[PDB]
């Protein structure tokens, strides 16, 4: 469980993430597709992009964007009590996107790399470990979703 302390650092700079939603979520999602190809095969509707140029050029690739950072910070500001809302996410990617746990772990690492890129100064050591635990429990949460239906993996 984070601390009080450990949320202040998490929502601080999330209230930073906030002010260029659109920008996060495209550098996130490219990160995480050029450090993982794999994951790129998951979206039928992205799998056409090749070069990291046409990634910046997307439009429906910066929109779905938003839509992650958007279901993220949703979550991030219940403070652990995010039940209702980690529901419909844990059904939808494993039973219709069929998303591994481990893609988790390296969007997990994306948005870690992205902050620090953007957010030197609000994201030190201690924010980053933080966020690092953060994000775990919302590993934590989703693959208890995902080993009752059938899904560890
Ligand atoms: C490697 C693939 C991958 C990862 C790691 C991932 C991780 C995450 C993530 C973790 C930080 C968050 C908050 C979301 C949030 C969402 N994902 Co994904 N998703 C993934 C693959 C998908 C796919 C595929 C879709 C459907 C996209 C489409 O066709 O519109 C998707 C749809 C969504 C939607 C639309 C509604 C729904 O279908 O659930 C939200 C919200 N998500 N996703």
């Amino acid at each position: 469980v984070l601390s009080e302390g450990e949320w202040q650092l998490v929502l601080h700079v999330w209230a930073k993430v906030e002010a260029d939603v659109a920008g996060h979520g495209q550098d996130i999602l490219i990160r995480l597709f050029k450090s993982h190809p794999e994951t790129l095969e998951k979206f039928d509707r992205f799998k056409h992009l090749k070069t990291e140029a046409e990634m910046k050029a997307s439009e429906d690739l910066k929109k779905h964007g938003v839509t992650v950072l958007t279901a993220l910070g949703a979550i991030l500001k219940k403070k652990g009590h995010h039940e209702a809302e980690l529901k419909p996410l844990a059904q939808s990617h494993a039973t219709k996107h069929k998303i591994p746990i481990k893609y988790l772990e390296f969007i997990s690492e994306a948005i870690i790399h992205v902050l620090h890129s953007r957010h030197p100064g609000d994201f030190g050591a201690d924010a980053q470990g933080a966020m690092n635990k953060a994000l775990e429990l919302f590993r934590k949460d989703i693959a208890a979703k995902y080993k009752e239906l059938g899904y560890q993996g």
